């Protein structure tokens, strides 16, 4: 499969329980877990990386990991995640036309990688006017956009970033810019955040690498206690709400040349009149690292900025 064509072992510098870094008991658990799933007629998504994500998510409790995996496989079928990329491509023009309507008001863009090679993903929320947004999208449409991205991440971004790094890259580095948000608006969208958290926690285990929140209102750290019940403590431990010294904090994790100027770095788009909210720059655009999966589709259509 495509998995044979990029590295499937993590760096030796990675966390415990990751591919290539297992203890003997963890290796034995992985073999037992795979054996159980094969005996239950599963054939897909049984690679080391996937299965160890599920095992780590349940602290190597095999039966709990089986339940989580069984529930994920059925969810993928019920929701349409297994065909979401193909379905998008079969209606690409109409879907891109609608997606671009959201982009300026709600920037969502990958831009290069962190120091360890993870895809680096930015969102900016301070330009959202909720009344205006809900004229051009629905909550469940935004949720499906996010699932489609999770599938693009796994299908295109992981392979390219892994080939670049020479080791398996399984996780994302997120920077969420909250400059200008209202905490009452945040409260009003808590049900959407819960929907995002439920799908992400239950069906996309161990995909989060690091999650920085910048420019948040003074009261955001305590408002965030309303989100924590939707998240596991492991996930919370990867979320860092940064203060006024955030630029240098990001630079511990991200090469300066990969970070936009406005967030402390030196990265500028090749045409400086282009907009980050139409951009999708990173190793998945480098022909050296694009493999037999082919190149990622361009989610902003003819407006997509790839340099
Ligand atoms: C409607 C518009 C508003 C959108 C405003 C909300 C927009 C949503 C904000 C950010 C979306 C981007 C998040 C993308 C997540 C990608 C990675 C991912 O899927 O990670 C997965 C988890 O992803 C999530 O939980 C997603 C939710 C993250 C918290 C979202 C924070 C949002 C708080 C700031 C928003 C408030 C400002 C709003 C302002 C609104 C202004 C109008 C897997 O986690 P991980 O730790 O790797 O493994 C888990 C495993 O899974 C569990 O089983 C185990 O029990 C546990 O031990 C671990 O093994």
């Amino acid at each position: 499969s495509i998995l044979d064509t990029y590295p499937q072992i993590c760096s030796p510098n990675a966390l415990p329980g990751t591919p290539g870094n297992l203890t003997k008991e963890q290796e034995e658990a992985l073999l037992q877990f795979r054996s159980i799933l094969l005996e239950k007629n599963y054939k897909e998504r049984l690679d080391d990386s996937t299965l160890l994500r599920f095992l780590r998510a349940r602290k190597f409790d095999i039966n709990a990991s089986v339940e989580m995996f069984v529930e994920t496989e059925r969810w993928r079928e019920e929701y349409g995640a297994n065909t979401i990329i193909e379905d998008y491509e079969n209606n690409k023009e109409a879907e891109d036309k609608e997606r671009i309507k959201l982009a300026k008001m709600y920037p969502q863009y990958y831009h290069h990688v962190d120091k360890d090679g993870r895809p680096l993903y930015f969102e900016e929320l301070g330009g959202i006017n909720l009344k205006k947004m809900y004229k051009i999208t629905t909550e469940k449409q935004m949720l499906r956009n996010l699932v489609k991205e999770y599938e693009l991440f796994a299908t295109y971004r992981v392979p390219a970033c892994s080939r670049r790094a020479g080791y398996l890259i399984e996780t994302i580095c997120i920077v969420l810019d909250l400059k200008g948000i209202s905490l009452s608006n945040a409260y009003h969208v808590l049900s959407y955040i819960k929907d995002v958290a439920d799908i992400s926690q239950n069906y996309y285990p161990e995909r989060m690498g690091k999650f920085y929140i910048i420019h948040s209102p003074f009261g955001f750290s305590t408002m965030f206690k309303m989100v924590k019940p939707f998240l596991d403590p492991v996930t919370v431990s990867k979320i860092f709400i940064l203060g006024s010294s955030y630029k240098k904090e990001l630079l511990k994790q991200i090469p300066i040349e990969n970070l936009p100027v406005k967030y402390g770095g030196t990265s500028v788009l090749h045409n400086p009149n282009d907009k980050f909210y139409y951009s999708d720059i990173g190793p998945w655009r480098d022909p050296r690292y694009i493999g037999p999966e082919g190149e990622i589709p361009n989610i902003f259509g003819k407006f997509t900025v790839t340099s």
